[PDB]
């Protein structure tokens, strides 16, 4: 009967779906309606249904109501094929009750995934009723939403009914938003919506230890896994649609928290977004899914920063508006509306590119050093490239490989590194799947052979991390031991503004297997092909590993100039190339994908560390014409101060910035100006006469006064 409960479902509805919000011949709506019209068609067509048949794993329920689900839009769309359909509605009516007497009431348990049970699936229950309160009683939508409480009597919890629970948190405990919050104003049982929104509190806090969000944008999740863009995705983009609804209610959430809103936005977000790609590293096992490319999910949160922005008052709006705006202007390669699965959202984004009046901004060049989490940010302003390098500490995990998903992903924090040039498709288009999983970019590794049952580690050592100095000068660390224990090296990046150094020494394994430096794997996309000169002069690879022995240069020049990467090596070394193009399914990591084989090619670079005390150590200057990139080297040439097996440090004299790590607690004389006292990263600029110091601890996440850890002589 009509009431104020269900005047918050109807918020709620649009939200969801967005047919109030709805045009005939609004062509970008027009092009989600063909897609429903074809889905809707595609499971009513079949049902119950053999694609979703088997029981027992428990995955395929949640698509039989997420199907059901698919009706209901249709079904309640005043523009649509199947708008008050007789059969339609019939198979839902006799589908959603013939489903809760047989598969989904009360006498029953958890097997396969709780998952289903108890989040993907109510969800799909909750707004199937939702969009049909009208084609559907009171009593009738209490009878169906009876097995939600079941499953789901508590919002601290989840896991209940079985036998070692645990606490809602990070993105996790959105869910127990939708999922409790829209079936309590169904069966308008009004705790359930006070009870449940003081729960949904308890994530707007930032912490020290643990998961959820961190004071330097670090969002740790699953015990400690990077997950700032696959979990964070879940976080923002679930609570940017109960927060319209939440806030009309009876006991809305007092504005203070909506602060840790934004500090999420700009410390956590913004910085993992670049062209319109939120970067893998923070996606973890994400990265293993077709569905879900580098471009796709980023817009998981730039719909989730807007929802945010509407819903805002004054320059707060305004600028997270410019926010959106701007970053989807920059991003050349992915229509951002094929990521809009609902018309709210798409004629709240058709209004920001018609509305001139937010202003675009350019990004300024920033660094942000994600030290609770070990994945470093950077992006060029000057030269419009981006750089990431995923690591992994004693704290944090090297990779995730949850539900058989992510089964190669071993070395992608082992040192990885990501750049980001002008080629936006080059982590995407079937990347993952065709890329060689042993040889990833910037790690070191010995070629004994993983399986695809292995699990996800830490380090054992902890000395890992960045010091920052400014928006374009920062230094990273590794005190490296591998999967096995077979190959420990040092391995220290030092990210310059328009280059990166990768030093690394001590060097050494106890091993039979050949270990192996990868300088580089860089997707090739075909129609613009690189044309790469070895040493200044041109070379033509294949599938042979050539050798290029003497080796000071080696450029990649392109038709786009902001495509091309160089490689200096600082003391001419003996690396291998080739090109080949290798071929992969995206089954392969991650079973429950399309084994339809897809081909991309690569072409690769490395360096092979024979005798036991070896060392590696070259510059990657991207966005860099030919031209200028040999009047770098030269400009660069006794650019290494140090690289040895306790110290390791680059100088740039154009800027004036040491990068400086040690691994003793020496007095190292650098650049004969200075010295540095003490185990740990520096960062240093002389602007003056005088010294710029950040010192980072990474051992105790910690830093120091300078008198502690530096003395500039005389």
């Amino acid at each position: 009967v009509k009431d104020t409960y269900t005047d918050r479902l109807d918020d709620w509805n649009g939200i969801i779906a967005g047919n109030q919000y709805y045009d005939s011949k609004n062509d970008q709506m027009a092009k989600l309606n063909q897609e429903l019209e074809g889905k809707v068609a595609d499971s009513l067509s079949s049902i119950l249904w053999e694609k979703f048949s088997n029981y027992k794993t428990s995955a395929n329920l949640t698509a039989t109501y997420r199907k059901l689900e698919e009706m209901a839009k249709q079904v309640t769309n005043p523009s649509s094929r199947y708008y008050q359909d007789e059969t339609v509605v019939r198979t839902v009516r006799d589908s959603m009750e013939w489903m809760h007497k047989h598969v989904y009431n009360s006498e029953k348990s958890i097997v396969g995934n709780w998952w289903d049970y108890e989040i993907g699936t109510p969800r799909a229950i909750n707004n199937t009723l939702s969009l049909m309160k009208e084609y559907f009683s009171d009593e009738e939508i209490k009878k169906y939403t009876d097995v939600i409480e079941k499953f789901v009597p508590d919002p601290e919890h989840f896991r209940k009914t079985t036998d070692n629970p645990f606490k809602a948190l990070g993105g996790n405990l959105v869910d127990m938003g939708r999922v409790k919050v829209i079936a309590g104003l169904l069966r308008k049982d009004d705790q359930e919506i006070s009870s449940t929104i003081r729960s949904i509190e308890q994530v707007f806090k930032l912490v020290d230890q643990g998961e959820g969000f961190y004071q330097d944008g670090s969002y740790i999740d699953h015990t400690n896994v990077a997950y700032t863009g696959a979990y964070g995705n879940v976080l923002i983009d679930g609570l940017s649609q109960l927060l319209p609804v939440i806030q009309k209610t009876k006991n809305p959430i007092d504005k203070d928290k909506m602060q840790t809103m934004y500090h999420w936005i700009d410390k956590s977000f913004a910085p993992l977004l670049v062209n319109g790609e939120l970067m893998d590293m923070s996606r973890g096992r994400s990265i293993s899914r077709a569905n879900s490319e580098g471009h796709v999910a980023a817009v998981e949160v730039l719909r989730g920063i807007h929802r945010i922005a509407d819903m805002s008052e004054g320059e707060t709006k305004q600028r997270l508006q410019s926010l959106v705006k701007t970053i989807v202007q920059s991003d050349s390669y992915y229509d951002v509306f094929k990521n809009l699965k609902t018309y709210k959202d798409i004629s709240l984004m058709q209004s920001l590119l018609s509305d001139a009046g937010v202003a675009s901004v350019p990004r300024t060049s920033y660094l942000s050093a994600f030290n609770k989490m070990d994945k470093t940010a950077m992006y060029n302003a000057e030269k419009g490239f981006g750089f990431g390098l995923s690591l992994f500490s004693s704290r944090t995990l090297n990779y995730e490989h949850m539900n058989k998903e992510n089964k190669r992903g071993w070395y992608t924090s082992d040192g990885m590194f990501y750049l980001y040039n002008g080629d936006l498709s080059h982590y995407s288009d079937g990347y993952w799947p065709t890329v060689n999983p042993y040889k990833m970019p910037g790690t070191t590794e010995t070629d004994a052979k993983r399986a695809d049952s292995d699990t996800g580690k830490v380090l054992p050592s902890a000395f890992v991390g960045t010091s920052k100095l400014d928006d374009a000068n920062a230094t990273a660390t590794m005190d490296f031991t591998n999967w096995n224990q077979t190959l420990t090296a040092h391995k220290s990046w030092f990210m310059l503004k328009d280059k990166i150094a990768f030093l690394g020494s001590n060097i050494q394994n106890t091993s039979t297997d050949t270990a192996a430096t990868t300088i580089d794997q860089r997707k090739l996309e075909s129609s613009n092909p690189y044309k790469v000169y070895v040493n200044d002069k041109e070379a033509s690879l294949t599938e042979q590993e050539k050798d290029y022995p003497e080796t000071q240069s080696v450029f990649l020049e392109s038709s786009d100039s902001k495509k091309n990467i160089g490689y200096f090596f600082f003391k001419k070394s003996s690396i291998s190339m080739s090109k080949a193009l290798q071929k992969g399914a995206w089954k392969d990591i991650n079973e429950g994908q399309s084994d339809k084989e897809v081909e991309n090619e690569f072409l690769t670079i490395s360096q092979a560390h024979k005798q036991n005390g070896d060392s590696y150590g070259y510059m990657l200057i991207p966005n860099v014409d030919r031209a200028t990139f040999n009047q770098m080297i030269k400009e660069l040439e006794s650019s290494l101060i140090e690289n040895n097996e306790t110290l390791q440090s680059v100088y740039d004299a154009k800027q004036g910035v040491w990068g400086i790590v040690k691994y003793d607690d020496s007095v190292s004389t650098i650049s004969n100006q200075f010295q540095v006292l003490k185990r740990g990263v520096y960062t240093i600029r002389k602007e003056g006469d005088e010294y710029k110091i950040a010192y980072y601890n990474p051992e105790t996440q910690e830093s120091a006064p300078d008198q502690e850890v530096f003395k500039k002589l005389e």
